[PDB]
């Protein structure tokens, strides 16, 4: 078993190597996805969907959602949203290891309420190749 | 961490830097958003989605919603829409400091109950180039 | 702050002046609606969206519920269905002052159960100018 | 005020003037529709969106939901879907009156559950001209 | 008045006549269905939509959910998923009769939780003509 | 009756055989799909869609989630996706028996809270013939 | 004034007409329940809350308690919650007269301890239409 | 000071006017209710909650509870619910003066002991206007 | 009449048919359900709740109460707690006979105090079909 | 220390300054009332629940029960209920001072028994900013 | 017989193998539960609840009471609640034998009054296997 | 064994580190909570409850009742609810020493009866980490 407050997505300060967690992030997700590019053929034996595996295109989607403290590292996120860049990003499975690509933050909202607290959502996805430290 | 009932979002009642809050405003959202425009290689060292940063577009989507006080600054809202322009607008991101872009008023619509209070939503889109204050 | 039991939406009786509160309704609305005409240059200062305002189309729906009471206002309601005309009506914001356009009745709707009361809904939209007579 | 165990739907035994009421039918709708046919102009004092009224075509959905009450008048709402026909039906609004137009059975539909009793939900299309009697 | 465990749908073990219910099932359901083919003259009186009633295509969707008891009508179940052909199936509505016609065996799937039982669903689509036995 | 404890989905981990569960998996789902190829003729003695049975292509989802439990059978799922291969899977359906396919990960994403436990799901699709090793 | 040990409530032996106590019962109560359907508009003179009355559903509790006499009438309503139907029971207000309705036995339990006697509780619910005989 | 036996609720004997006390009743009781509807803007000088007062609906509960004495006004209160109306009720506080409403009898119930008298009790809801004559 | 402490709850020893009280139990009870199924049409001559009977799931609930008395039939109440099974059981109403289904046992708890004997209460659930052997 | 006969909460006479306490009250209570808005980052130096204090909105809620003394300002207390409204109110805490907000009177309940005196409760809730005078 | 006294709830000091019983503990109480998993069929003959037993999730909830006597093993079980943990713990049931599990120290509370001592509730949950010693 | 009236919580006069005891105070009492985040795999080696620990969240409530005695240090308590601040707070556990956290006061509440003294009530929230000085 793995607790969750150990996965930890990382944001580059200088851009090189400098990595840091963000802010009070509440939720965090990076998810994976492929393509199913269908090569079915007149012969499948039964008529089974035949899959290719290799060919399809592959990317990581980030989704982190939390608290607005304003670190730092809170506003190396929201100006590299204006002069849009895809600088590196790092995510820590927690006792898998090190993610390790470079993501373009598709989307940061900053969200307040009356009762409540000020809180940001972030979504990131991939912008090159996938690594795996661990 | 930060207290979300300071993340006003301001509107203008004479255009040129006369910024008020709009009227009993429950919740607010400032909404940023990037296009992810796709350049996926015939090589990308495993298939993985390379994306380009500086290409797509960018905007930013406001979303307040409230309870209606007829203030004037809420008829200020009102009449924009009507002969429909493209003003100033500044959200202050509480301790980040001031957004500072021009938005169009998209959708306004005041709702009310039987049993409830006069209440409105107001969303608003990105018109031209953003800033940031600080 | 403002009673949402004072945003009354009118209906004409005789088409001309006479307008009169439909009948026991329960929730209204009168949704405004923008177009968001995307004027996107090749130079955007940044690749923001940059947006034009006076040029996109403009619209109100209304939407209103409520249980049904069975007045001769609810009949006019009825009939200027079935013989499909655009009729004048009226939305009082409760001290914005009066909206005064015409609108088509779309959606009509009435709806009963066994355990409750006959409801009706009633969905109109934007027919040509609006105004505001505040 | 109105009661809703009065809005009966009603069916034809006979396909001429024996109308009935269908089974235990727990919630009743009959939903009127119109098409918005939009004519916008060039000029439109605003860019108001400007609408037709008589050009749209008109519609009335029956969604009916019930017990499975084994009646005559249920397994005379099963057969007509079987041999698809047109037959003539009728809405009561509990004090309008009666809606009176042919409609054709799109969907029935029966479920049963273990805990649960047999039940019946039965949509309906206009599939001509409607009235009123009142 | 009538139960829902009396609405059994059931499956052909040898083909031919020999009709068991599936397994454990927990909800049923038998869904008909008609195309609503338009048919809507420049004359309408009034504009209402004609429909045609004969030409649209009708169908029938059994949707059946339950928990695994892994009795024999239940692999013969499965297994006419695999060899995919289209054998004749028998709802039996409590009172009204018999459905009889021929499924195809769209969508089986099972489900399993950590602290649930082992649950399948399953739904079929019209293969063919269909009869009512009563 | 049957536990949905025992319906296990197994993973390769030498590639050949070496069939092991993956991780702590608190929700599994083995979903079958045919794809219903309409073969509608001029005669169907009533207007019944007629379907053909054999034709459709016919595939397998498998739909896992579960607590990040960092096993060796994890990684190995975490691999695959990455030098992304079609390998064999085989799902227990508790009393039937084994499925034995090759199915390619077409979706794992890791997923943490402050408050909760690192999960991870996980989803597959058919990439080839489907058995039935009972 | 009154005695509650003339409020019997009574029990169906054969099933038509023979109507016996069930056995040494110590409190006895029907309770009857509306559903206050709420029909409240948008003009309520100073927004009272005004009721509909004929639309609720309409129901009667029956809760019995006592001291298990093991007679042929308390078998015989324990062997109705077996084979679960809806015999008739009566309920005689002691000076109004006889209630007259279905009941459903939902629950019944036999409680005993080592310093007591064995006692039962009997809660029964509307099954059907009430009456008054007088 | 003032009596408790001076707190009277009246019921219609013939529904207009004939205003009689109900049986004897050993505890009465009528309760008023508002319904708090929140208008908690941005600014609230500290953030107090700030209340609207006019717009939320309003109530009034009757509670009775005595002992069963089958007089004619307490045959008119068990006739009430059967065929369910919303009758003119009136409670009397004994030196305010008259309430005067409209009530729905939503519970009665008459219960009984074996060693105790036979009592009812009686809970209304407001189904109308209220008055004060004082 | 009957006395409480005949009422006494077995549990099977051997798994088959050695059937034992307990410990010292102080407070016994079996408490029986169904699950009031509403099946409540349009009609229902004057809106009483009908309902169906057959259909409501039943159950058996059990609640044991005593002194931990740490004889061999305890601990075999202990183990088959640990490895979770569905053993049968058996309740003797004192003279109506035998209730003989089987049972699972949901809670189980050992309370002691400083001042006071080692006590157990003891719950279990229906897990099946219930007879009654007289 | 400090006698609770000199916490005495006071009501408005005519809306301006005149404050009287209501009638003989027994027992008051004011009550206030924070919201606990939840602000937990993932770093919280051991896992401990973060707030944010100044966010929460603030109520207060006063609770007051006596008997029926029919002064002018308990008739004051009643109609301000009826046109409902948010009149001015004040609590002195004894050696505090003065409360001194306006508040909204949500629940007025008159009672009264056969051997009792004439009781009234009367709770209040926050309809505005409070304050405090010393 | 067995004494409540000799009903021991023992902590870990060293985390291995050394166990005491905590405090002056006053009332002391292990409780295990059950999930009761429904599985109920369409067949179920005469619709008992049929229940699957070793699906279920198994929990064990210990919860004890007594005074602050401040041992060392009093401290042990204040500390890891603060770094918390889910070390070992050891019920004594007199003579059963030995419970023998790890359960976490959900909820910890010292309590204290003018005139009593103070006191201390302690409430675990079960956070793994439990083994029976004997 | 310790006495319960050395169970003193401390407040802040100054807000740092002047701690005073508040007023008189009857009964006190900090209750600690965590939050069983639960990780139940589908292997659990008879399925016991799993728990994970360390991932839940954390929190202390603090829980004070006693008469008013108007010292400063009460005086200090009721001001720092209405700036609603999250001031720093000290229980002293009589002999295991200091529990020093800061707190939100949640809930203050000034009570009086006529026969009776003035009492005040204290419900305080965790608003940060908590320490141990002992």
């Amino acid at each position: 078993a793995q607790n969750g407050k150990d996965l930890l997505i990382k944001l580059d300060l200088t851009g090189s190597g400098q990595f840091e967690t963000i802010a009070g992030l509440r939720a965090t997700r990076i998810s994976f996805n492929a393509e199913t590019v269908d090569v079915t053929s007149l012969e499948s034996q039964g008529g089974w969907r035949e899959l290719l595996g290799g060919a399809g295109v592959r990317s990581a989607s980030i989704s982190g959602a939390g608290v607005f403290k304003d670190a730092d590292t809170d506003e190396r996120a929201r100006q590299i949203f204006f002069d849009g860049e895809v600088p590196e990003f790092q995510v820590i499975i927690p006792d898998f290891g090190i993610v390790q690509g470079p993501f373009m933050i598709t989307s940061i909202d900053y969200a307040g309420s009356h009762n409540g607290e000020a809180s940001y959502e972030l979504a990131m996805a991939s912008a090159g190749a996938l690594s795996f430290t661990a």
